[PDB]
């Protein structure tokens, strides 16, 4: 095989279609299944694989107690064929409490981060081996995407952040070839605070719709020039707004340039993508907590500022159900590259107090140009049924 | 590899021989096994795989309660090598409460249907990716075969129905190439109500022996012309009759043209196939409920109307045991293409009331030209032993 | 690949060396493992696989009760890489209560037998498909080897028996090519009663050391001429004697020609092989029940009648432990074809009455030309620990 | 493929980076996982596999009681892809209570030892078959490395010992090609007692840093000349000292030539490797028991005697946690061959008395030339949570 170049236009879509569902939680009630969080998906040239950072235990395990915590030395990245649940035979590809993964065309690149919060180490494992590594630069939680990185012509991009979870941080874009760090670009542009990036190829460059955790409800954009390693950044134009927390659609706005300063602190891993002057996005239905999920196109949402005109809406998860993080993944077709997405459905502790654990399920949809319907596909577990 | 064309005569058979049995239920009593219904089998050029629509839980799981229901957002299609049981490592290839699957020669085509009964969406996933999709046309339960579709020269056929489960519906035949819908043919002919088709290659065309759920006990035939996408339909000639419910062999009949109007409402997924003027079929032994299974040739059962003369009978499942749906699958040999079949053995709720669940087992036989014997191969689980 | 021809001399051995052990039973006490009996092993050109006829349930399952019975419609053949235990992911390759399996060089040939004792059917599945089948000829338990068959130049041999378990039976040798029965040879020679054959290549022919269940304690030999399909038969010469039951070494004998008529009724699947005028064999240490296992060469045990002079003895299983059936399997090396063997270690019911089940473990040794030691490798399960 | 020759310089490192962690024990509390000890890792040209000698039972099994014992007839070697835990589907490649394994470039070589302590047999299984075997030479526990052997130009080295665990023994280096023993070299040099060797390629020869169990706290070196099969031996120069037990850094020393005679009896499988005049090693932090693990370079630790000057220290396992054996494994990169290591973390009996079993977990780090941080990665199981 040769290197992936993602040289084909984007497919023109009408909406999305059901792709996969793992049903992890319902299964946990009667089977040895892993405790997870922060899942995502990628596809090499032939098939897709689902990932997630495990918690070092099975759900029906006394060790699952107090799993709300994001960072312990036992979290490792697990990889399986999309659709087969995280059973004991699953593979732990590395030690990591934060990750990103991508296939350049020749093989897989895994970026796993771990260690002490003030002095973490991030490993780059290419083609099954450790090729390079980097240590924390701001000594305050070195972190990254929690979803696929992308490669073009054998160079894969990854954006990491170190520093304040609610103040000026130090965001950088890394270029690695064959597992080795070839260049490092420091963030530039108007974007005030970048987190958990949401990247997708847009030849000849890569685009990320990230999370602003300090002063923004609107989402930051980070354009990466694969050529001279240049970087531009801003906020989406769409007057709707896809972060949580946020103001209601009537009291919302963005100018494409600076944080809207409305319920800016906190956030959630989100996504969006361009379609000419238009924009396709997804957000939780509630503006306060992570509940429900719906998607829609916003006419003029990319080019015009404060665009609120929406259409082609579909609810993935209904108003009454819990969701979580979200990401996008691109797949190469016969004539165009297609855009897909997954939804992490979290259940348990800190929100549902019967149990003492925290884990999650996933659902993924892919874009289509045909016709479709309506429905709702949530986790589906009866919190009252077994396990803790 | 090149595309499958199924260009070889049909093998001349004497009866059938034991092929496989999964024993799912006996195993469920002491192991983490999935809850299933509507199973089937297909074989790519080298090996056969067994499928079924799961219920999103393990049998020994509190979530298995009230599994009688045919449609929830958690049913997904599972695929395994024929003979290995549905364990936790099994793969959920898509979200679906109704499906069909086939291999064109180059890869697999999965047609999975899901969502709200009045507004369902059916996905076409070819070579591991989502390529097209279609929405409901009559807003009343869009459905399909629940067994393999077939491809000739890289074009695969699938027949779907939307509408009344006991009245005029809207049946259509879809032609898809490489995952994309290339043409749609509306039903024609004398067949009054088509359901859960039973298709098999008969170069240069495809033939389906379906289920009539409204006015017929006799079974409808749907001939598909791979050339001009033409479609003819009728009812089998055989005076015996292979549906359930039905009249006893003495008070039965068909004229090859219209529903026999005898105990027509309701039915069960069934099968049959031509052998010159003769016919090979299988039906449950009881005329009222789904119990037992036997097979036989009916001399003149294809060409002559109301043919009751039978021979070469074998009981697969004895009078005293439960069965269920049934399908056929064709396999290419060195000189002729051979016809096989599976039997879904359902156990549990709505019929056996000790337990609160519903699941099933399978047994499959393949045609032979040699000699064989007699016996009975049912599920084999002691309803009194464990699980609920 | 081309067809296997087994054209290399036999390796000259000094004794045997430890190869594999599955530890099934110890594992059953804390894991979902199958209930088995009549195991064996074969190796395709690259690796060995272990087989056994399952009982349609897990050990820690209420369905394991009364597993002593040799024939129910739920026994199917299971295949795994030698050394990985029979877990739920294991593959049931066919329905069978008696079998034999072999690889011709191009693929696998599975001969599985099942159905009613008076009217059984045996299936021939080649390269994953059903190619032929045969029905019972004496209506009294059609049976076969319970270990590998062998192929030379693409023709595989298998010996079946039908009839009296303790009287004149009808033994036949089947020749099948690519799954199809090409010729059938009826037994000839002096051998009075042939059962559970023990075959191995000895180019240009095949040799089997079977079990005499009627009038013999000495073992019958069945020579098959791959050329004209000719068949000769006799009894081993060795004055020792390798069947159970039997007379003690002082009151034993054979003349190479007829049954020794000493404790002839009953028996156990056994083995032996030529080494010039010498013979290598293995037998249980006890002359009454199946306990212990030891192997040795008998100087002149092939050519001279009533040879009792033995040497190079090794105990595999000590006097105090249970064993069971036994078989041989040949493996191709760089310059000679090597002879190996497995021992089935049965535990449970009809002999150990704490539990209500019956299952088994295996141990396998391969010939060597180097040096070795001593020891004992039995099942190893504490009948007092868990399960029933 | 052709034979591995390991012809590339050693990579120049700065320290080590996190690679893998299996979390076996936490998982055992809620899942069927094997009981292990003496683990290690090797990598064929494309991927790494983790090994360990099982105990013939699952942890949550009554059979796990009294697992402290190093040698029973039920221990067999298990192999899995590095990172997937020892579940029931795991493969037992051979019967062994002591082993070593390596890939010559063409395939795997497994050396498994078993039987009676006074008369053991060691098997050589190449490319899936038994090719040779050897019997004990001193009749007092024949043993070997418990970690990978190495091959250069298709000849693999392995060092075995037989005799006194605390007195003069008989150590030998075996050369085997394609599974066959081609030459045997008896130990020579100043090294007083060699055990559990720690070998790594250093073209054109192989080097081992072993364990001295009789009179030394410093570690012996065994240089093997792949050419004339010559052998030299000594003790490391470093005044620090990497064995346990040992004297504290202030009262320690070595002269590179003879045992330092300080707390010499007993020991633990350890490691080290040259870097010009420098040395990279790892040892438990405590000088008395196997607790904690730290690594560092000792300036001049190879060439100069009694070198105590250290730098670049990292703690893998903190002072407060249990560790165990340790080994190294080399991996080929694009321009240099890289050095890695694993740590066996043992938990349970004879030290932690709540439970009646003994098993272990693993953590592995690989060298890097980039930057890294700090942290601690121990087993992580709550001895109070479940299992015994
Ligand atoms: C999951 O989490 C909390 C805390 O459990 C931890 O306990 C420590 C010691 C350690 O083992 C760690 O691995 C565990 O995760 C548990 O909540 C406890 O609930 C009981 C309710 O009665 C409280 O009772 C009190 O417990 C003390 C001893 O701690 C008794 O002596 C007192 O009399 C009193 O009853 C207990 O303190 C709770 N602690 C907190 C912080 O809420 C929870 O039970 C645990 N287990 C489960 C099944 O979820
Ligand atoms: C499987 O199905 C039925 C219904 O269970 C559902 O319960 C709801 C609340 C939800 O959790 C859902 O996931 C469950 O599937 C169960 O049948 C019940 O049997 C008991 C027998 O005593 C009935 O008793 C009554 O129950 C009420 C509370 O519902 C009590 O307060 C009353 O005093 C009275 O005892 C119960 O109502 C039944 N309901 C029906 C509709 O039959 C069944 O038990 C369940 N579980 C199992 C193991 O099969
Ligand atoms: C395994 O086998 C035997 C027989 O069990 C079978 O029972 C039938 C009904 C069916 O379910 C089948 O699947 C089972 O395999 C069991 O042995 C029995 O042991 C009890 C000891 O008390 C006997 O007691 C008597 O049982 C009758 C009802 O059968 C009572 O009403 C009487 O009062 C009396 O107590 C029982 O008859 C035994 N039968 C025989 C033939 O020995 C065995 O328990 C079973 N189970 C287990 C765990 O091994
Ligand atoms: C794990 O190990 C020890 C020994 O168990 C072995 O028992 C033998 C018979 C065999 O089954 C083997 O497989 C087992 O491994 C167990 O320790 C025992 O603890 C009890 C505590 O009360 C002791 O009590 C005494 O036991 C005798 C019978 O042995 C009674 O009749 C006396 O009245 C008295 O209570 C017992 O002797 C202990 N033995 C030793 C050597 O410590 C341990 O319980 C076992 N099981 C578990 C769960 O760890
Ligand atoms: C992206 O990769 C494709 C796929 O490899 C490139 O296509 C080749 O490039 C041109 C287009 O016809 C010709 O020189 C070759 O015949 C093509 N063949 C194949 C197999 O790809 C494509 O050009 C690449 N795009 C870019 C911008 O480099
Ligand atoms: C990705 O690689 C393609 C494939 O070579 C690049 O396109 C070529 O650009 C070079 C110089 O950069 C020219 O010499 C060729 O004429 C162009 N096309 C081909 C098919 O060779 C492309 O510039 C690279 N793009 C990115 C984003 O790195
Ligand atoms: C169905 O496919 C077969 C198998 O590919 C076709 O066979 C080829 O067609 C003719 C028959 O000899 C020759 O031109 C080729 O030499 C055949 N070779 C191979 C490998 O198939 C067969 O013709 C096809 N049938 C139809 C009706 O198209
Ligand atoms: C299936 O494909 C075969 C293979 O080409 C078709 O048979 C050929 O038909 C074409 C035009 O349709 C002729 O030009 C060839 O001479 C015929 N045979 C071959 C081997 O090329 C066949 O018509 C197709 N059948 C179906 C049902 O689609
Ligand atoms: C058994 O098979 C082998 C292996 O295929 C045959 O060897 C060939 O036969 C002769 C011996 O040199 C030559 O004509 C070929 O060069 C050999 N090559 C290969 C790859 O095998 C062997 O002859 C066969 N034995 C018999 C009796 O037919
Ligand atoms: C197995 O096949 C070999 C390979 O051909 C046979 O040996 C040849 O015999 C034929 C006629 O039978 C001769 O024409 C050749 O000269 C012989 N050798 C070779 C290498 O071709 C052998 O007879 C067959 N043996 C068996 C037992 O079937
Ligand atoms: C070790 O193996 C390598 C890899 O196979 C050898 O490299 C070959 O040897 C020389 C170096 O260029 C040339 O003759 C070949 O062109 C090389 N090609 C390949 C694919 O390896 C290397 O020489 C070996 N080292 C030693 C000391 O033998
Ligand atoms: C490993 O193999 C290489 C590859 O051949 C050996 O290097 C060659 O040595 C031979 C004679 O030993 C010379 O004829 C060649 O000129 C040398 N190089 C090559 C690339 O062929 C090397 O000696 C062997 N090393 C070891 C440790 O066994
Ligand atoms: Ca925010
Ligand atoms: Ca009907
Ligand atoms: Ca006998
Ligand atoms: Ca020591």
């Amino acid at each position: 095989v040769e290197y992936r170049n993602w040289s084909k236009p984007q497919c023109q879509i009408t909406g999305f279609a059901p792709f996969s569902k793992d049903n992890s939680i319902r299964l946990s009630a009667g089977g040895d299944i892993w405790v997870t969080r922060e899942p995502y998906v990628s596809c090499d040239p032939v098939k897709c694989y689902q990932f997630a950072l495990g918690q070092g235990t099975t759900l029906d395990n006394k060790h699952s107690n107090d799993t709300v915590h994001d960072r312990i030395p036992h979290r490792t990245l697990l990889m399986n064929e999309l659709g087969v649940p995280f059973h004991l035979g699953t593979r732990q590809v590395c030690i990591a409490w934060s990750s990103s993964s991508c296939h350049d065309g020749k093989a897989w690149l895994h970026v796993c981060i771990t260690g002490d919060d003030k002095n973490a180490t991030a490993s780059f494992i290419y083609d099954g081996r450790l090729v390079d590594s980097i240590g924390s630069w701001s000594q305050n939680i070195l972190r990254t995407q929690e979803s696929e990185c992308v490669c073009i012509n054998g160079t894969c991009t990854v954006v990491m952040t170190d520093g304040s979870a609610s103040g000026r941080a130090d965001t950088r874009i890394l270029f690695i070839e064959e597992g080795k760090i070839v260049h490092i670009s420091p963030l530039a542009g108007s974007a005030q605070h970048v987190e958990e990036c949401s990247c997708y190829p847009r030849y000849p460059g890569v685009r990320c719709i990230c999370r602003d955790n300090w002063k923004g409800s609107n989402r930051p954009v980070v354009d990466i020039n694969m050529e001279d390693y240049s970087i531009d950044s801003s906020y989406v134009c769409s007057g709707l707004v896809g972060d949580t927390p946020r103001n209601d659609d009537r009291s919302s706005n963005s100018n494409c340039r600076d944080p809207n300063n409305e319920r800016g602190t906190q956030g959630v891993k989100g996504w969006a993508f361009d379609n000419g002057n238009d924009l396709w996005m997804g957000r939780t239905i509630s503006k306060d907590l992570r509940s429900g999920y719906e998607t829609f196109k916003v006419i003029g949402g990319w080019s015009t500022p404060n665009s609120k005109s929406q259409i082609n809406r579909q609810v993935i998860v209904d108003s009454d159900n819990r969701s979580g993080y979200s990401g996008i993944f691109s797949v190469e077709g016969k004539s165009c590259i297609n855009r897909c997405f997954y939804v992490e459905l979290i259940r348990g502790r800190k929100q549902e107090t019967r149990v003492w654990w925290t884990s999650n399920s996933i659902v993924v949809f892919c874009g289509t140009s045909g016709t479709y319907g309506t429905g709702s596909w949530p986790d589906g577990a009866n919190i009252n049924f077994m396990p803790i």
